[PDB]
């Protein structure tokens, strides 16, 4: 509250270039923010033990690729760890991706925490000494930051108490990340776990982008300087209808254009497990449904981005090219599905039909 | 809650075809919509009787112009008694506003009521009947409606509680008015009195935009089915900084970017107290403005398009035709700003460069 | 607002006098506010024509009973037509009760209105004019008012769109009716249909009350002159688990005491369903639970004061004794279990 | 969730009883729990050097004061260093206030956080990894928790963000403490800084309580097991209008029978910046004042249960019984004052 400006014209201006820089021609963010726990869970499928080392390996192909990867790739978040890691001849990898054009991002919520009274519903942390750290992460060479909440749709939830919380911690999130100049990805994801169709999605997923846009005006957040990573609007896992990629962009564009003001610049989709190939096969549609779409509608994606580069690896140094290779072809893949100029190409092996 | 769905597809293509037709193609809205008290401020400018049948002339000259009114004009908003009216031969003014093809909406809103400890501040009477009332215009050839809620900036405004009560109250009478197949115009204005500046003007209203988009979502409007029409970002009336178009639409299209949804098929401003020339040369501007805009930016104009005609008339039957190209003349300009194609000599013609009609 | 007081220390006087005169010690409130259709299915139970005489003649009976009666009623809510009716005399029933001791009050509601996109919830109308009707009824000698709320328990139902509409128009009406001089009763009930137990209702209410009073403290509405008028805590009606007088009280009082500020002066039960028996079982038992209250706790009750009064009556006027008797003696066991005296042990 | 309750009649049955042992029979609290820097002000002001052996020292000649002290005090807040310092004999100060019947409780909140946009209003940290601590804390002998939020009365503030917020961080962290059997104590500060006078500092009080308490109830706390300590309402400090004990009690009392739920068991007013006697006299008026009063009305006291000892001991060992003296005779005026049962003499 009122008068008392959160920003200088100038921290906009810088807040604003970083985030339209980041999904300027059709390209998307690479997330490999994968924390210790989670990037075990990938590493299993290839039958890899979770070890940094492994981690740090896995890493190292996917960010020493052909700087031609800036023709896809706007930004890559990393984990805090990563962040820091390097190459063979410890040339950093946030040096690495720096020089070859791409925009450095980092994960700042530090997970869930249960909130009591709930049918299991949680919330997100980190917001204990944010400042500092994002002040530090722009010290090194980070320009922009991700919080990623995470809704159910189940008896019962997402409630109130779910849908208000997770947007106030999305929201001082957004806060003080601009008070250091980092462009917040505000991601509150609703989880395509069970059987709800996609109407039910569709519902949900405006009720709560109704709430975090709301909540991150209270708190004075700078919508120019920052970036949405929601879900696309799909039915559950468990549904048993069957969906076009046209029929989740229609939903999901219908959704979004409710809710998401147009001064966002770009909404980059979290992928979740679909396959590589639907993840792709969906923005392409979202780039051409019939609707109003004042933002860039792009990719931030973890496994729709690395999935079959997994499986070519395999965790073999051997493999280094197979699993380059895999991404760069997702990765263009999504940056022609980003300008509705995707035509089924790309990835084709189990591995981008997956499922994740 | 939820599955509970307050619209089915067929009622939502209806209030979406109505919402986009009336802003089709550069096209505005005529806001005749007048009280007998406003109509009286007005009229008493051209010192005319505030009669019903002074105010039956007037607006019978307006609609009975020219056919090509059409071109410009998507649809007219009447008060009740109007819609009521008949010509000089018994023929309804709803009626000849219809065939001509333009849309016929009435204002809904029943004026304030003060909100107690508050400074000043007040909330809107109307709900009650409203869909009853709906019904019944529907039926009577109305297709939309207009709710006016008005906002100050003072000391101690706007407040949460005013802000609030007036934005659930517009969110009541969309609902409503779209369970009745009639186009809700939403109209929280922030009124332009006090010697604010353009930067706090332009902080109320993404204010007041904000909670009013959540109010109509947390209440289940159909966006696709409405209009809104807000104050255009200004200084206030005593403020003394001299500003440019271009600066009034850069304020206008930056809030309204963050808080007005892509589905609102369109936004026509009021002109709230502007010359007719101001209420022109800004709404050009705001076309031209460098900045996403997904939706029609239009007018909704009351007096910035009868000020002149007004003059012309001095409620004169013999100055019929005076009257009426005014009015054309307005309505064609404000159509060509809707389009960003205003390219006005500055106005050079008193009646429009002069403030406006028992405003302030 | 935030300087800007709604009220002066007078006005605030006033009302808290009002407040606290009604429900001054153990006393209680009638509630003859029925409307036409509402009262006419009380006149059907009875197989009596709903005919505004008919109505007329009822209330008459009802307010000439015997002074006294100032000892346990202590104020009667009235409907609009009842408000300017008079009894076989010219005499106004807005004059017999203020000559017998009672404060008159009056329905400002105006019923139900469906609220879109919500599995059959409502609003209620009734804010347009509110203002004006209310100086009127206070220049006629009203001095407080009631507006009822309706929520559910049902496939999502409460709404959260539901709760908050709900809370807003009845903060908006209390603020109202202060300007004016009424003390407002705010009823927001929470009605029993459905088969959901206690603990369902409990919380559902306790949600409910948290609402409205926050409300009312963004309205600026002052407590210190108002009276809550809520559903006691109670199984849904179609329940099939059974619980006693003092499992309601507990239920009830815990709700009550977790929301309802002590500067609410009184908080009086509906009954709407409950035999006469129990709302006067339930409300004694409220008055002995061990929790703290700082409220007076008593009632304001329409069906359980009336019931056997209506069965007396006949609709005959030869009746007229049986069925002032039986109001009358109603009207004692809620003063006593509003003291949580009645000592019970059943009555009629 | 909805139904799906936050917890077991258990948990709630020994919430409850830790809420009301501690304001039990005209009890109340004394707050230790300054921080270093807190500290060192009040350090200052005796001219001893701000060190954990000071700060470690002096509270020891509190905390061995006579048992007879657990007849007025019913808790004791400490900051984390002190919940883990020794006597000079080795004995865990949070034994030694144990053994005599004191239930000790911890600092949890983390201090304060810039709200940008606003007018220099603030937030409170600490809610990160707040349960794994509540479990630490609660092995270790802890058995309530504490977090204070600040507003103030000034230009644009208190603000509906600033309400909101704190409102919200309050919620969580009483939530959080509860799952965890410690009881939360709310502290929602109006701080006094400032020209205002009584009835505005009245107003801002009873909207941040109508704020703090619907929140916990949309955040499911329970609130017969929780304490809270607000500020009394009095004039802002540059405030030229002088007032009457009875005229803040009836202030405070005014306010907080508004707001505050007749479930909560006790309200244990911090004093800030009041005088020792001033907070005895206004505890003593508010617990006369003629309004409904469900709640006990107690203290939970720093400055005013400590300054006069800290002067006494001067940082001098030898000042020991001075010491105790003057802190237990507070600590008796105050348990008074929770009785309305002060006078002067």
């Amino acid at each position: 509250a009122h008068r008392f400006p959160a920003l200088t014209q100038e921290q906009k201006k810088e807040l604003s270039e970083i985030a339209q820089s980041i999904v300027a021609n059709g390209k998307g963010i690479l997330a490999a923010d994968e924390s210790v726990g989670t990037m075990g869970n990938r590493l299993q499928r290839i039958k890899v033990e979770n070890t940094e080392e492994n981690r740090r390996q896995f890493r190292e192909i996917l960010f020493s690729v052909d700087s031609s990867i800036n023709q896809s790739i706007g930004g890559v978040i990393l984990f805090h760890e990563t962040l820091y890691q390097k190459d063979s001849q410890g040339k950093l990898f946030r040096n690495i991706l720096k020089e070859k054009g791409i925009v450095v991002g980092i994960k700042l919520d530090q997970g869930g925490a249960p909130l009591a009274g709930t049918n299991k519903e949680t919330t997100i942390q980190g917001l204990d000494g944010l400042s500092e750290r994002c002040a530090q992460y722009k010290k090194d060479g980070v320009d922009f930051g991700k919080w990623r909440a995470v809704l159910r749709i189940a008896d019962q939830c997402p409630s109130s108490l779910a849908i208000q919380e997770n947007a106030n911690a999305l929201a001082r999130y957004a806060s003080i990340c601009q008070q250091n100049g980092l462009v917040p990805i505000v991601e509150p994801e609703v989880i395509p776990d069970g059987d709800h169709d996609l109407e039910h999605c569709q519902y949900v997923t405006e009720k709560v982008l109704a709430a975090v846009y709301k909540a991150l005006n209270d708190h004075h957040v700078y919508l120019e300087g920052t970036l949405l990573k929601p879900n696309m609007v799909t039915a559950g896992h468990a549904c048993t209808k069957k969906y076009t990629p046209e029929q989740v962009a229609m939903a999901t564009v219908t959704a979004l254009h409710r809710t998401v003001p147009a001064a966002v610049p770009g909404i980059c989709f979290l992928s979740g497990g679909m396959s590589e190939e639907d993840a792709t096969l969906n923005l392409n549609a979202i780039n051409l449904c019939p609707l109003p779409k004042p933002w860039k509608l792009s990719f931030s994606y973890g496994r729709a981005l690395q999935a079959s580069a997994l499986a070519a690896w395999g965790g073999k140094a051997a493999n280094k090219e197979a699993t380059q290779e895999a991404f760069m072809k997702r990765a263009m893949a999504n940056c022609q599905a980003a300008k509705g100029q995707y035509v089924h190409t790309g990835s084709s092996g189990a591995a981008s039909t997956q499922s994740l």
